[PDB]
């Protein structure tokens, strides 16, 4: 683990070291050591005021098609890949940190992909969960529930706090990446 | 784990680097980090509208003869085996260019991976009549009286991860197929 | 773990190594060895005297918007971040423990940030939980609970003991950090 | 992990290295990462159609005197012991100096065949075959007359049982092959 | 000797191996599925406590810890004497220590083996336990979880423990044969 | 882990290595491999003969204000702290027999270990009125009506492990005290 952090650390620019702390210290550690157990009882303590068998199963599924923690884990995997794909290609090309030559296209594309992956996952969070605040009460009318059934979410306030934290840090990583693009564009295209 | 990956990563060709990345970061990490706890309550939260004792047991067993995550773990072990068999056999002969007797092993090893990957993709489709999980399963196996209604836990999340794994597996098939294109053009056309 | 502790402790001053012992041995170890499993049944054995569905969910959420251990985990991440940020920037300059030059500004700011983070989290603990004692009984009247219902907290006394222990150690870490600022401000501002 | 596997790998014959992969990657991995959790709810989800207290306890105990995964773990420990003994004895033999190897190596292979066959035999006799039934009928005290009990995940347990039995049979053939190679050179080679 | 290191350490690793990867999960549900035919609150708590004052696996864990110490105490005494002599520079004494540690291991192995027999009046676990401790009214029938699997692992641990007694005794008599001769 | 164990093992006196083996193999290993699973169901299997909601919660809290394993975990951290702090203070001077300035720190570290062990042993006695756990506790705290009967989980096993930890701690106190005599007899002879 130290080698992986050190290996990525030694092959990054000035801001590329700041970006690595924001990813490991906050996105990963908070997801692992603080937020994973907040969502542990997400369906166990989902409570619906009904006597209909199977009503709770389909109402929880309707309102949480994918868990927040599963969405964040997918985002972290998608974002860490370009940062390490450029390293694996570097080892291959070297076998056969300033930016020059062919590495310029790979590094710039990797920065571009992370911005796209960041914004896409942030947009999925907003659209799917119609905001970043979790409600105490959800009203569900999917079959087999009769009419509209009241259901109550487990730990809505604590999940809102961690949702705001994850979204805000993701926005910071967006700003740090578009800034790095500006520096590369100034040095290369505006440098001419 | 880091040492094991380093051995496989070093002894690979140009495409084999991309294939190794797709295998570890996607097949393994999603299965371990994100998919494993989705299937945690597959039978605990399986709910059947009945009063018949034992009806839930036979009904869950009918519609899920093997879990999705258990089927994916078997696929990973079978796919990862030819890669490590090549390394073990190569180290034995010592006691990346492809030439000599190692050519027959490498070409065969990739061929097995396509067979294993497509076979497990076929079993997924046949056993689960598609890649989309349903909310409701109807059930008439003994001792369930007539047809009973049963409800699946987290069907939408399970579909999302199923679609992801099938799509990534399809990518791995194409990468292995293109290897046989760059190996037969070197041999048959040369 | 040994390398990370070995890396941080080497690049530290006299008191700054005492501060590392109070952080690792007491804040981290108490949190993960003892305190974490004290809070494991926090909502499972939250008991409310009522027959209203969903009333337990909203009353627990009202009185524990975020768990104590989750608050402490976030505090430890924030407090330890400036120390590691200094280490990462130090390697940046060397590839490009007396305090001199421009390293003075980074070290002094890192100490200042840690005091602010420590006091902020200590302030949030007091405001959110109206003191450092956990009560046996909470009275809750949030919807959909009818009138006011009686709810009972799990292990309030053990949680009070660990809450006092964490606050006291955090206050000690504040005192050590303030002392270090006094030493540095003697050299520079009092020197003039 | 890497060191223990690496140590046993370096001191082995041509076939014996094929035996190492078929033991670790398949016996241990399927047992650890796929099969152990399948048996996790074996008694929790065991359901008996009765109102008699204590009837579920004795019926499960009657039909599962020892769990499949516990039986496989014991077999893996016993099968891997002769290889462990050889390495420990070989290190001691080197220290004493600071033919004989042939006798220990042949005997270790012999014990592995006996241990594999004995455990495979116990699986057959104890569970009257390799297929798990959905319904067991139990009349042990204190169950009144005969009660119906339902097994948890019988189909998934059958799939893994068939898998471990088949891999074990392959191991027996590999050890027999190595046993014949040594016999032909020494006894028939006179 | 050959039995002194190879056989004794392998049997020790075997006992640890059984305890962790096999035995621990067998006892994980000992009180959860302890079932008593009664309606008396607290009756199940005191009946389980009466018949299982300490769990089998917890007793085995104490055995393996106590059996390990005489060897470890020998190493500390041996290493300290060598280093202290080496630093000062900058057999006969060991023999009375080595034979003592072997003697202690026999004593510990037999003492724990005897405790197993007396505490559980045998090595076979029963399906049914009859309990009459307060507050249970009259005698209450209670049912043990997985008694057959627990008997199989008990036999495995006892038999391996008894072999270690014979191996330790064999080495002890071997030294005392030479010492007298 | 071997670095931590090796570090303390290397820098210790003749008796200081005996105290080290009785702390790891017995205090730590038994707390980790045997004791923590004994206390796992301490409140889940705590049973009270009542129909009053919340009565079980306050009765368990009254009679077990802090768990035995949590009290032991705190004691181990406090007892092991001075032994480590010697190394950190020693390594500080090294990169910048007992004699010199080390004599005052080592003697003080021994002194704190005895005080911490005695304080925690005293807390165990005062808080839990002896070292034997009872099967039945009578509780009358609000909201329990009158006095209710509550039954502890695994009281005999907990008593067995409680006796073992107290006995080993008393052995540790004697070992620390005997090292307080070897150091003091040398200076007393000098006086
Ligand atoms: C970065 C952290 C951002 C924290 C604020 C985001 C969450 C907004 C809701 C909020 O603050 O809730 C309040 C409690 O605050 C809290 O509990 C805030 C705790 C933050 C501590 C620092 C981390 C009480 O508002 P409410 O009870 O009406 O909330 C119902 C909505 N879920
Ligand atoms: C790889 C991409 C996987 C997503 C596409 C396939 C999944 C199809 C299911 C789907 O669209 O579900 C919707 C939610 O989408 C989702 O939950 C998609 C989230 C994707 C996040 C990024 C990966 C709403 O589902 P519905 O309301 O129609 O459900 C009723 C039937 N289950
Ligand atoms: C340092 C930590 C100890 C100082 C704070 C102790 C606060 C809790 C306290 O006083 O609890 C009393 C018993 O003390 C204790 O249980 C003190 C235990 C100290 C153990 C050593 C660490 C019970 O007092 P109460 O019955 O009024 O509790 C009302 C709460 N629900
Ligand atoms: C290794 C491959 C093992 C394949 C054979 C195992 C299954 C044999 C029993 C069988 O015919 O299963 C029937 C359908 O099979 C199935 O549908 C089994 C699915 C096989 C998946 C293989 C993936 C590799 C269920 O019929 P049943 O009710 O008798 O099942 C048992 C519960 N009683
Ligand atoms: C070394 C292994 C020795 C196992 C001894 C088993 C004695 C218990 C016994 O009578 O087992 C009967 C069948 O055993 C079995 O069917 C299990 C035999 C051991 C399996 C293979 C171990 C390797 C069950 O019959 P019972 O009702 O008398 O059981 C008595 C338990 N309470
Ligand atoms: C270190 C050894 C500690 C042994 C002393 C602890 C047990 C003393 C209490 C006692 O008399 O226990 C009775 C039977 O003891 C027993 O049978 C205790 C067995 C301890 C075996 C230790 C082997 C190592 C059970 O009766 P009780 O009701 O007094 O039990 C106490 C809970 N109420």
């Amino acid at each position: 683990l130290q080698t992986i952090l050190g290996g990525v650390n030694k092959h990054s620019t000035s801001i590329g070291k700041i970006w690595l702390t924001v990813l490991f210290i906050f996105r990963i550690m908070i997801l692992v050591v603080a937020a994973k157990e907040v969502w542990g009882d997400e369906q166990a303590d989902f409570v619906c005021n009904t006597l209909q068998p199977g009503c709770k199963n389909v109402c929880y599924d309707h309102y949480f098609p994918i868990s927040h923690i599963r969405l964040w884990a997918l985002q972290l995997i998608f974002v860490s890949t370009p940062a390490l794909l450029v390293a694996m290609h570097v080892a291959y090309r070297r076998h056969e940190v300033r930016i020059e030559g062919s590495l310029w296209w790979t590094y710039t594309s990797s920065i571009f992909f992370r911005v796209i992956f960041e914004a896409a996952f942030m947009y999925v969070f907003y659209v799917m969960y119609d905001g970043f605040s979790m409600q105490r009460l959800v009203k569900c009318n999917a079959w087999p529930c009769p009419n509209t059934v009241d259901c109550f979410v487990s730990r809505p306030t604590e999940k809102t706090v961690f949702t705001v934290f994850m979204i805000a840090v993701s926005g910071i990583c967006i700003l740090l990446n578009v800034t790095e693009l500006c520096y590369l564009l100034i040095r290369y295209c505006s440098g001419k």
